[PDB]
């Protein structure tokens, strides 16, 4: 019988950072709105969230990486849809956005949700997009909780 | 030529464990098969911890904070990564893994990898305890190694 | 409703530094005319652009780092064209210019605008070299501004 | 163009070679590092020289190499084992991180660290390499750590 | 419109200082890209009692070679060379993928340009094919590197 942290998924009085990047602008939109109303229902007050937005996933994580670098924020969430193409670009968006999400978390300490799709139609981002979205709140709610914790 | 012997013997060592909770059966079963195998080498129940998080990519930054406290020996990560329909399995499979390997390296601090990166659930349930267990084996292992070369 | 910072692209007054790579030319050409044309539309002096070349997009990793290093740029862009040929020279172009990219912008705090393209034909490339030269424009003003606000 | 051009060095005399070992798949390892041993005593290496440490699998050989690279005690470091290709995508993931580990440990402690992990398809494949790879290492690890000295002052 | 500073390519090697980093395995194809780069060095302006050239067995040794002659700071551009050809086993990715990233990480952590002349291939025949022109390419890759550099070290 282990010591064993539980989750905790009590937003009040955590401030959570959202960047969102806006290519494909239905599905960002869609991620968003579920991401917001589950953090007001984990108990995420408006006045400590705050929300900005970005031409596109590759611009993640300059952006992600400021706000972590304030402190001001107990966890961060990304969003955004990266949808395959034509071409190689896709696995070098999808690789390179969620490396940085990744590196991020790790170098400042601020978990980093990443609600940024990687699909190959506009169709199975619509599918996850509400769902991704609220799962992203959970995450950065039960993360920034943990992170206090092990502190 | 001076050949370090393997020493397998848990003897009051803190071991830290993160379990990745998608996959909920797959993650419970490596657990359970892991903390076994921790009690069969002699790791004591109140010296390890046991933490969760709801999938591989937050691995990353929960084995990180706990690393960095130094009250650890050596850290396991659990969960499974199973293919669905899209990209997302490799970016997760890869960067978890990246995770895992750079926490080890930069901190000193082995790190067991039982992520398990598999096409089906079948997959998983084949190998979700047996991959616990050697997770155990593992992180017991490269504790004790750590202490020879430290 | 949560505070929601509205993007800004207003140029006025942001220096940025470009670096293109050749390979390719008459694609990076392209890209630099719609990148400059959009750059001054968003309210960008000529006078505070500098443009630079290298060989190829392998080369722009060491010339980004020195540019984003002297801290004189706002932002940075990075054109140019990585077309698939006969080889896995293609997949390791591709990855460690858009990775070295990333690493310049994540580490000095420079956004610097991936304006690569990582195509199979030439005609793929020419199809998109005056949008994500532009693109790139819009990128480059908007991140610099996006970077000012989390500066302080 | 008459450049000075610097030869290789393959006089191990006096070099402190440290060897780590990812035992899964037992056969393939020792194959290797009995020719690495048998090489590395053919390019003066004395016996008394050399380390040799063995982990579960490839992935654990980055913390055990980091763990003796910051050590400084070492002239050259090599990396013995096998992964072959099962069932999964776990194949990819052991190759790329163990290389990457093994590449990034020389670049940055200074020491080199020859790559002697085989990246095969089948038992079949690595049983055709397991000795010819032992020995390459040890020609890899003695003249990169005297590439490693000229460089030096 | 719009008419911005463009700073010109420079290739004058006339007083550089250039590394050579060779990877011998496929001894043949290194070798010629060697010749086809001293000799387009040097019709660059490059002296040749200011060019070094070092040796490794293959393509994995380049970055720890590479790395120690870039923090000497000895050199304005280093070169390597070499060819990583396809066999029978996923050495080929792990080989083109790894010696491809530390030659790019160590023009960014030092500044110093380093020309990746690793071809990465299916066959010895695409390697003979391209041995020469990569082996010149890395020249005037290097000199141009160089003079860019020194441009923007001010
Ligand atoms: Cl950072
Ligand atoms: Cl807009
Ligand atoms: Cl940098
Ligand atoms: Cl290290
Ligand atoms: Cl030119
Ligand atoms: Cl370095």
């Amino acid at each position: 019988n282990p010591y064993i942290l539980t989750p905790d998924l009590n937003g009040e009085g955590l401030h959570i950072g959202i960047v969102r990047a806006r290519f494909n602008e239905e599905i960002g939109q869609a991620q968003l709105q579920a991401c917001l109303e589950e953090l007001g229902k984990l108990g995420v007050d408006e006045r400590d969230v705050m929300v900005v937005s970005v031409p596109g996933a590759l611009e993640l994580g300059v952006a992600l990486a400021r706000m972590a670098e304030s402190y001001e924020f107990d966890a961060l969430i990304a969003l955004g849809a990266v949808i395959r193409g034509e071409t190689y670009h896709f696995e070098v968006v999808s690789n390179e956005s969620a490396a940085a999400i990744s590196r991020i978390a790790l170098e400042t300490g601020i978990p980093v949700a990443n609600g940024v799709l990687t699909v190959d139609t506009d169709e199975q981002a619509q599918a996850r997009a509400a769902g991704k979205g609220a799962d992203c709140a959970q995450v950065a709610v039960e993360m920034a909780n943990l992170a206090a914790a092990l502190e």
